[PDB]
């Protein structure tokens, strides 16, 4: 086993994420089976008690643990599959050690925070980092720690402390530090001060850092790295600058000029870990699939322009997962993309009545947009404006994903629209009306990985062609409401066939439209499970719809 | 007796030269007779060791003492004349208890740098700010003290517990801390750790913070101010924001609409100081000129441009009393001020055969000035460039003003190109060549306020106007080399005429060239004298003569 | 070149100079040509300044500098000679680089504490640990630093961070970290949390610890040793403790005991030093010296009480180099040593008119003194009684030795009471009256180690016995006033015969009485050249002839 623990700064915003989510990239392009753990020093057991409004979001895993967005990032960059216990918070371990303490476990002794919760805390980090997380069965040869909070803080206190004991619980040369840092620029002079304050702290509370990753507005001066390595006691070879580049998939490239690889390779002798061909050879192939997608960044030019249709559109971090899938069917198609931002509840009629500007730009915007998508809203105030999206995507033969909420609006958009139910509703919404036309029903939750069989006469979906014809799609879930299975019989008469059900044939999961270029609804959530190398089935086809060449994509997945 | 220390910053480069010279000049428009006290970290006895590409000009005091820029600031905008005492420097008061204990004034104890050099400093500091400073021999109301370096260093280290100790030495309620901060902004946050981890510091070392002056990009967010007063223990009101305005004269002024008078005044009991009405209405008018010459900013736009001709014009700071000398005679005239950087060498006709685009630009600069300064350069090495400037300011009429080096040059100029000796030579540079044609001589050095007597027939000359016709000028000198006074009576007979002379009459100090609209050496550094409310007399005459109305400005001293 | 810097403590007084003055010892076992380095925090150029109640005795170098006590260990337990430069002071390097700057060789830069003054501290540390100090001009293999003051100071501050830097400017594995630190024992626990306390700020600083050096009350507990390894990173192994035991000479035996030889030999990779069988086997025979005089120490019984007669003897360490010389002698001798402090002044008759308990106790204990030693006093103010001793110790026959000031009051003593004359006086003291019977003269100062040449006829005398009976004598000086050369030809007639003198022949620096078992002044200092294993001549002849056997020292010498 060996660990990288990500870490530090003077400023918790810093963006520690990416230089954790791209020391594990680099590290797996060795062909390393890599693993990550996040520690968030915030007091929430899991993320399903705080709404998206509150710092982004709410993240879904196999298991069904509505987690922390930084799992999501991992996940997508490294293609490793996480659990819940992966998410270390001082919620669980203050509530684990406490509910341990009732138990008994501790023979009656003193529970202190010292020795025995730091205990616990190294105890999770070595069972959670052999917990097996890619398509087969075997553990993990390197764990990257991502250290929540900042070091020289009071919620990070008992984590630095732990980690201070891991260093040597586990030996050195299997444990190695990465401290983000500010530099901060002002009147034109690289400031390493605020830097040289958060060395001193790490001292202090006992880790030793080993690279410097700073977050300065400029590249390094090679006079601030050789001051930042006079203070600090690295060598300025590991002064790691981590600047903007033209898309974030490009960071782990820049660490690689950065002899990032040549000095973990070193640091942690990981030329002693055994590794297959098929490991070594999967790890340098893994290198050129980035090399090539990067390149194909750097020159794709034609633009595709996808209208993201719901309601907070001004708190983006709410849909994370939406926006980095699209990123990722984009760079497949060698698309640009313009994400188109429809606030929904503008494109609802009574806007006009208040301010007619709102009105004209939503409805320009989704008017533009060369593919629609309802994605996967919270609550149901703008649902409305969703409707109107979801009739326009319909009649003007747009490209369309509906996603969760989504496939929701388009059963009742097709209800209202086509059917001829004006009064049809969201039982989501109107529900103490007690009225004959529900579109849906609450069926108390349902969440994380299920298995979706294809209904038989499936073959000729567009949606069933991007998942490769493959009988049974395995996908991550949440709903409480589902669409009401006795209207069904209607729809799937009418031409809204629902390609894809629960395996007791009683849930609908997927439907397509026949007759239009790409309208599906997905009840499942597709962000989640898809890749920087393997996009989301339905996103790719929705992005590959809207480009143009839709049945070219179908080869390529199919070949 | 009142102390008020500004102090603090997580980074050095943070700018609290500007917040205590604008807390000062905000105390004296309740009319207290202020005074200021530099504190410097650096090893430096005083600055005449270090050369002006090292952070900056060689400043002069009345005293001859070289010193600190910062002590420039104060007399500017305090309008008070400092000594040579009031750089605190680790040199000066390490060398001043290291010189005593040889002495043996401690009686053969133990010297150590807590109780008994701490004590040093708080009996340097009490004598310092009981030195008169203003047009009268009063003692000072209250102190300002800027605090070099940062809290939470090693070259600040014995200031910090001098002063904590001197917080009661000296009665709380007679002193004050006014800590200032950074409050980096990444992503679009506000980002007030860096000022927490600096506030923690500062109670650490024992000093206990009044003010958190940040040094933010923006205006504080309501909720960044109301968690800054939560971690510190001021309250929101006393948070000052010190954010970028059109020009630093205006710093005071935002001070002043964020309460800072207010606060001082109640936090010192400003109201138990005695003051007379010609304190307190010297005091309202003080502030009144600061509102009139700042709204005459505001609305300034008739430009003039100034070439400023010298070496290392990329080193501004190198110049910093000269720029700020043309700032005030600008704001005195009206016009809005341009500074033209020629950088000297490249007019040199040489430049031509190394880079034709710095001939050309340089001489475009020199070409479109209104008006052209000779900056009291250093060394030798752009003298022929400055010499050419100087030919070119007599013959196309051009306002020119010499300051020191610029006097000298201006003679070896007029020998080389009026009284037609092509090999007349500054003795400052060919010296071993022993030439008879030498147009200046060493008179070893020769520092401080000097007494300039005008020559008897002095009545016609624009310089002479300037000064209000006064018999006698007290200014700030600089020189080893002084014009050889044997050639005076040749220039006396062909025009440039020596207006004033040192009270030997041996040593010239003042020419006017006659029948030129302006043109004027001064062998002195008129920079220094300089105040925000009155600029010094020959750049305003400069500043005056290139905006046209020189003649007005004329009446305006007279009347 | 490799160096082990002893460091630390959460309080002052703690004891380091032992555990340096002991390591050093331990590592010249190994045969290794071992050096020292003091620093201490005080701002004294050297100690000249500071009277010997303030912190104890004025020491003496070859070099004639008047230098901190702490030397004077290392001298003594290493057998090395020191310069003035080995003691690096605040005082000194400030003055040093202060000095340097108005020398201009910083190029007219800043001086920064930081940057220029740690790296004048680390060039000074590169320089000193070069300088030779063995009996041949051979360079040190490993330099002992004990850093004054304690790390978490601000005396201390430019020291640690030269330290941090030193730790890298020389590489790892050429340096080490001694911490020694405190342990408090209340309520019969041990307390680890202010050694914790010290840790956190020496990992803030910079600096890594290897050794964790204990002054506890008792032995540490396995489960103390345990938690301080715990909390600090090193093994169980390093936690040495380093409690009191029946003589100081025994602490380097317990440090061995503790394998800090063999963790020293290991973590500088000391084999990897040229050493010759000559190094070698040196050092394992000086091992089983100190292992011969330890066992000495264990099981010597019979007591020698030898009487100090001097001022200020409430003040032991006023006299720590005379108390040390006395224990050399001792255990060379094989008799346990009881030293009586006779308060001198106690002893003159005027005591009896103001308490006859003093003048009774004084004159007890020394009539129970089987030696008598004048030890060099400072001042004039007890000299009577110091007379009187000198008059008891000439009639009764009890073997005597004046050091300095001794030789003085022994030939006032018999000028008073054997030539007659009972106004004959000290005219460091008597001046203004200018008599003719002057015991002595002023010559402003005479410092350092000297050259002491034996007159013609000495071969009888037992000091010349005791320095081997060679030509000249190599001693350390220091004494403004001599004995008046134009009294000895009467001296030297009446048997006070003067058996060593300068090499002008003018003046007069030992004598021996004719016809006494042992009397002898000498006014160099005997004190300051004594080594644990070679204990100063003059000193090992008082502890012989007080405790009888003599003749049988003088064979030891002789064979
Ligand atoms: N590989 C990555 C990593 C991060 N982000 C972006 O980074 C965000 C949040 O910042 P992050 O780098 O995750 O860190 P912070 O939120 O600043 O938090 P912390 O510094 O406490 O880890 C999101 O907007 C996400 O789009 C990204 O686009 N790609
Ligand atoms: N740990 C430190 C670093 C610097 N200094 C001193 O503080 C002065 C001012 O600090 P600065 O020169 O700004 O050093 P930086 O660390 O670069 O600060 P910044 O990065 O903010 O510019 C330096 O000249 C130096 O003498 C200090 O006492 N302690
Ligand atoms: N009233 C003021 C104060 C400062 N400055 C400008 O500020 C400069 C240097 O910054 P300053 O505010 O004096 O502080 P720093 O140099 O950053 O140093 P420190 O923060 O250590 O005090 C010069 O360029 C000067 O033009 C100014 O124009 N007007
Ligand atoms: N002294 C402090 C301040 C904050 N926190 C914790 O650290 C988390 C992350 O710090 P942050 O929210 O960024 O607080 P700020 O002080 O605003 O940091 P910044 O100014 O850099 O945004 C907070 O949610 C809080 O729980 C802490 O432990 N100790
Ligand atoms: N080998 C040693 C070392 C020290 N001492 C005794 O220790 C004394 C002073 O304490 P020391 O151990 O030298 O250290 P401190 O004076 O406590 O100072 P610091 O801890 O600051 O080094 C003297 O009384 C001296 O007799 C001794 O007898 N033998
Ligand atoms: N660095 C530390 C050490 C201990 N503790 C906590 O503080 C409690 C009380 O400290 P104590 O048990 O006394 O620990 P020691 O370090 O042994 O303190 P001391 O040596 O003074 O007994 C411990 O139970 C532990 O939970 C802590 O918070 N931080
Ligand atoms: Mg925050
Ligand atoms: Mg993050
Ligand atoms: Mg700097
Ligand atoms: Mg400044
Ligand atoms: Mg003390
Ligand atoms: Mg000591």
């Amino acid at each position: 086993m060996k660990y990288v623990v990500v870490s530090g700064g003077v400023i918790s915003g810093i963006g520690k994420g990416v230089l954790a989510s791209s020391t594990g990239m680099l590290l797996k392009t060795l062909g390393l089976k890599v693993t990550s753990i996040k520690i968030d020093p915030y007091m929430n057991i899991d993320a399903g008690t705080m709404s998206p409004l509150e710092h982004g979001e709410c993240f879904v895993l196999d298991d069904g643990g509505e987690t922390d967005l930084d799992l999501g990032n991992y996940e997508r960059y490294l293609g490793i599959t996480l659990s819940r216990d992966h998410n270390i918070t001082t919620g669980k371990i203050y509530s684990h050690v406490i509910s341990r303490e009732r138990r008994g476990d501790y023979l009656g002794k003193t529970v202190q925070i010292v020795p025995h919760l730091t205990n616990a805390i190294q105890d999770w980090i070595q069972r959670v980092s052999k917990i097996p997380v890619d398509d087969t069965g075997l553990e993990p040869d390197v764990c990257i720690i991502e250290l929540g909070g900042t070091v020289g803080d009071i919620e990070s206190a008992p984590f630095v402390e732990a980690l201070r004991q891991f260093q040597f619980e586990v030996g050195r040369e299997n444990f190695a530090l990465i401290h983000v840092s500010l530099v901060p620029v002002i009147h034109g002079e690289q400031k390493t001060k605020p830097t040289q304050a958060a060395i001193k702290d790490l001292r202090s509370l006992g880790l030793i850092p080993d690279m410097i990753a700073c977050r300065c507005s400029e590249e390094l001066n090679r006079s601030t790295i050789d001051k930042i390595a006079m203070f600090c006691h690295v060598g300025p070879e590991q002064v790691v600058n981590v600047h903007d580049v033209n898309s974030t998939y490009h960071v782990p490239l820049l660490l690689l000029k950065q002899h990032m690889i040549d000095y973990l390779h070193s640091r942690l002798k990981l030329g002693e870990v055994p590794l297959t061909l098929e490991d070594k050879e999967r790890g340098s192939q893994l290198l050129t699939n980035w090399e090539n997608m990067t390149k194909n960044l750097d020159d794709s030019d034609d633009v595709v322009k996808i209208a993201l249709v719901g309601k907070y559109t001004n708190l983006k971090d709410s849909y994370l997962s939406v926006t980095k899938s699209l990123e990722h069917a984009s760079m497949k198609c060698r698309r640009q993309l313009e994400i188109l931002w429809v606030e929904a509840s503008n494109l609802e009629p009574e806007t006009q009545e208040v301010d007619k500007n709102k009105f004209h730009d939503s409805w320009n915007k989704l008017s533009s947009a060369d593919g629609i998508l309802v994605p996967g809203g919270f609550g149901t105030r703008g649902i409305e404006g969703m409707i109107l999206a979801a009739k326009w995507a319909r009649e003007s033969g747009v490209p369309f994903l509906g996603v969760c909420l989504g496939l929701q609006v388009a059963a009742i958009e097709f209800a209202r629209n086509v059917i001829g139910r004006p009064n049809s509703s969201s039982t989501e919404f109107l529900d103490e009306t007690l009225l004959a036309p529900e579109d849906q029903v609450v069926i108390t939750m349902r969440l994380g990985l299920r298995p979706t069989i294809f209904q038989p006469n499936s073959e000729w979906s567009n949606i069933r062609k991007l998942y490769g014809e493959v009988n049974e799609v395995h996908e991550r879930h949440r709903h409480r409401y589902e669409i009401n299975p006795k209207i069904v019989n209607d729809m799937e008469s009418r031409g809204f066939i629902f390609v894809g059900k629960d395996e007791t044939g009683q849930r609908c999961e997927i439907f397509e439209l026949k007759g239009h270029p790409y309208y599906v609804g997905t009840q499942y959530h597709p962000e989640y499970t898809s890749k920087v190398l393997e996009p989301s089935r339905p996103f790719w086809g929705l992005v590959a719809a809207a480009s143009g060449t839709l049945g070219e994509v179908i080869k390529d997945i199919n070949l």
